[PDB]
């Protein structure tokens, strides 16, 4: 079926800004963690335990959250291993949203101004 993954990235703003996530049509009562994962390895992405909120799915399988992108993040993979501390000074950051497995919608990029 056509899932409704409404989310608003930050386009044009600075760090420290407030990433709104709504997530409709999802798995009732499934865990979606939602960070500022972005490119930390060659195909490998990370996201950020600091300041994180992951939302389970409500009884309208719906998830909506809010996450703070951070300039500098610890990257963590979904399985708990870290890769390392990922800045996007020179580099733009990105959000992600997934199970903890690894499924959801698709990854949408953000840029500071
Ligand atoms: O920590 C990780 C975060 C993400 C991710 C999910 C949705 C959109 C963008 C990135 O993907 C991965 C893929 C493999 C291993 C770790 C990760």
């Amino acid at each position: 079926a056509a899932p409704t993954a409404t989310v608003t990235p930050s386009s044009g703003l600075s760090d420290g800004t407030v990433v709104k996530v709504a997530g409709a049509g999802l798995q009732a009562g499934t865990a979606y963690d939602v960070g500022q994962c972005a490119w930390v390895d060659t195909g490998v992405l990370a996201c950020n335990p600091a300041d994180f909120s992951s939302v389970t799915a409500d009884a309208n399988g719906s998830a909506s959250t809010s996450l703070t992108v951070r300039r500098s993040f610890e990257g963590f993979l979904f399985d708990g291993t870290r890769w390392g501390t990922v800045d996007c000074t020179t580099a733009a950051c990105q959000v992600g949203l997934s199970d903890a497995a690894g499924n959801g919608p698709e990854g949408v990029a953000i840029s500071f101004n």
